[PDB]
């Protein structure tokens, strides 16, 4: 029964080409990702990258005590071996633990891992950039990055309203961290407020996680009393609630077996340009594929405490590559399966979020029409799609006998199941992505503003009245493995 | 505190011309139907029509102790005198009651009005036909309809499992009904799991009631044991249960303050052409302005008693009009206002599912560019509109300071906030509505089949960057009571 990341690495390591590790010393700054990016990256990074096993660097120079994680989560089947299920229903699964959701706790320190290690910022010798290993994923980034933390915070006028959500951090000084908050969301609404009253925002930032959390973490929740409900799914997911604990510093709880804990506060009337130490412009790399711009004004966490496991495990992610598409990508097809199934029940047969699109932008529906009236519902699928997840910018829609998670098959359904001037609808001026560098007035004359977009629908399924034209060869059925055992012994 | 159908009644007439009698002779063959056109059927009926008083005919001939009443529903702001509560407000007003609703209760057979006649149908001088006048909207329909059936029903194995709905039934016997059941509808369910047993279903037919509970049992309610739950809408809208009664010649409850009640069962094996006596060709007006084609396979009730108030109303619709635009539209409203304000909180102001479109087709956006961001937002309004409500058609996206409600308002944002090869965005190849005559592939190439349709979005909103352009000029803020009190006293 998993409980932290220490029994996910171990479920790895008894499978093939799942966990891996090297002594070779590699540079935090720039290196260790560079590295990765052959070995696992997957995703939006480019080539040459590939699917591989999560990767633990024991070697750091600069760093002779930690030792860096990255890639728990950069595949789709690697998620589903840490979670128990198929790759196919992974986001299914998921789903399911989002419905039935098992509170988190509180336990005492005795019980808490995380701070097995205490370093206050009181003290003089304090040094965040010297503690941490922060990589730095490409030579042009803003400086070193946290990319896994998942921040817990509390509304400042009302302590019964809880958040859980996953934050990237840049490392901005001995005691500083500048950190992006989505307008809206409940954790800047948060900072607002106590910025509003002149008063810091207390928070931890917490590393190093059991993968349910993570991946839990990115579904929506809904909210109960000091709730931080968001836990629940990974509660869910393993049967046995997940554990938190009092910070030592602030007034707010951490995850008691975190590997690492930084605990502090957002300032009021504070900010920083991200870019600040390096002019470079930007900040690092985003799940598109490419570099975001710098933010220039951001708000800023003052530590008070770093805690951590003997040993602690630094985790990460580089590209941010496949590790993005499963984090942000099975929320995308959940949501997708929840709003078709309610409205079109037995239609759809799966989604894909596909990596691609980081898992956002792309949309990948199968369907299946069992009866005239099915004809015409494939586009409302669609709607369906765009209308659930705002972030989406193309839909690819196709029938049951094509392999979604195949992309040579999807590009065949392009090909073969599709007339240009029919298939293809384009709905203008549809607020998307700023992140998508085509999403701007200079790429179109058709869109006002940054992240606003044209969203094309590929209706590549077979026109219900033409089907008898359009099945596939039909191989006889065949258990190939009498024939050539050995070979398929390689799975 | 409406607690029945005359209570209602009584609450309309405090108001001018919001309910109208006659004791003028007329046939519900046709005359009824055509009279009340002219007055209050409303929608999209042929003109002249207009909204008008809810209507009594005292007076119908062939029956001289029956009365009809008609338009009940067939006014927003009627409804929402009916239920207290401001018109453009309706259908979130009755969204709050879909949220918490009372549950119904049991009563005796002492307690319940539509028991005090009881006409059983194994009397030798039963006739259906001749106990009941059923009106008949145009000569061409395949016969005479009760248009406002609320039909209860159970399951046959597990009774438990309750559905409350709406129905029309076209008399086809002195003792028979033909009903259509909507293919996945609960109360279909249930009929086709007693048939595959060779058995019949009971049901009630509940007619002339509060409309609070016809204008709930619209909604989508969850289901708990022995819960009749579309009727705790109507529940929590009065703060006071609905109460049933157990038939008296099926085992199936009916609504105790009902104006008349039908008691039968739904035969197994057994269809009935609806243009059976006819051959007309249609069965009856439907919302969206046309005769709808017979339906050439329907299942029959077999009635068994007929139940009624002394001196009772039976109470039908025309047109189907603004009464069909009210019933069916404040869901859509409702579905649209719950998916737009999940998604993008504090966007829209408000939804308008068009009395053109019969509540149905046609739906108005009034949306807030509140920042930057909204830009792109309008189209995203819009997208989630077409997806939670697949019989939608168009949509026609406004600001703020368009009023919705009114017809000639939305045609001048279509012309001066409008390019049309900017603003107009064609969705093609999707499922519609097979009642849409439009709708076929012979209106379209890219038509590939009856009820899939182009969907339109029309964005009428100013472009943000652009709306210091667009302040409709900005007549000064005054009271103008007092400059005429008795001409506003209207």
């Amino acid at each position: 029964p998993i409980q932290d990341l220490r029994d996910a690495i171990a479920l790895l390591q008894q499978h093939d080409n799942q966990y891996l590790e090297t002594d070779h010393p590699v540079d935090p700054n720039a290196e260790l990702a560079g590295v990765y990016r052959h070995i696992g990256a997957g995703g939006t990074v480019k080539r040459p990258t590939r699917i591989g096993p999560a990767m633990m660097f024991n070697n750091i120079k600069g760093y002779p005590h930690s030792r860096i994680l990255v890639g728990m989560h950069a595949s789709r089947q690697r998620a589903a071996l840490l979670l128990g299920c198929e790759a196919s229903q992974l986001a299914l699964e998921v789903g399911k633990a989002v419905k039935k959701p098992v509170a988190p706790v509180v336990v005492p320190a005795s019980s808490a891992p995380c701070q097995e290690q205490i370093f206050l910022a009181d003290d003089p010798d304090f040094d965040l950039r010297t503690l941490l290993p922060a990589p730095t994923n490409t030579p042009i980034d803003a400086g070193p990055f946290f990319c896994l933390g998942l921040a817990l915070a509390s509304d400042p006028v009302d302590a019964s309203l809880t958040d859980v959500t996953i934050h990237r951090l840049c490392v901005q000084g001995r005691d500083e961290l500048s950190m992006f908050l989505a307008a809206g969301r409940h954790i800047e609404v948060f900072r607002q407020k106590a910025e509003a009253a002149g008063k810091p925002l207390p928070i931890t930032i917490n590393m190093g996680l059991d993968p349910a959390i993570y991946i839990g973490a990115c579904f929506e929740a809904p909210t109960t009393p000091f709730g931080y409900n968001e836990l629940g799914v990974a509660g869910a997911l393993r049967q046995r609630p997940v554990e938190l604990v009092q910070g030592v510093s602030v007034p707010e709880k951490a995850i008691a077996r975190a590997e690492i804990v930084i605990e502090g506060e957002l300032l009021p009337g504070v900010r920083v340009r991200e870019d600040q130490h390096t002019n470079s412009g930007h900040a690092m790399p985003e799940f598109p594929g490419y570099c975001g711009g710098a933010n220039p004004s951001l708000p800023v966490i003052k530590v008070k405490a770093v805690t951590m496991r003997n040993n602690a495990i630094l985790q990460t992610l580089v590209g941010p590559g496949e590790e993005h598409t499963t984090l942000a990508g099975l929320p995308t097809e959940a949501s997708i399966w929840n709003a078709v199934e309610a409205a079109i029940p037995g239609f759809l047969q799966n989604v894909y979020a596909h990596t691609a699109g980081g898992g956002k932008f792309l949309g990948i529906l199968q369907v299946k029409k069992r009866q005239p009236a099915d004809e015409g519902r494939q586009g409302q699928a669609a709607l369906l799609a765009l209308a659930t997840y705002s972030e989406l910018k193309n839909i690819i829609l196709v029938d049951e006998d094509v392999d979604i998670f195949d992309s040579d098959d999807i590009l065949w359904a392009m090909t073969t199941r599709m007339q240009g001037d029919v298939s293809i609808t384009t709905i203008p001026g549809i607020r998307g992505h700023q992140l998508d560098p085509s999403q701007t007035p200079e790429y179109s004359p058709s869109i006002r503003g940054n992240g606003i977009s044209c969203k094309t629908i590929f209706d590549c399924t077979v026109p219900w009245a033409l089907k008898s034209h359009f099945e596939r060869a039909p191989f006889a059925d065949v258990d190939p493995r009498p024939f050539a055992p050995e070979y398929f012994a390689r799975l």
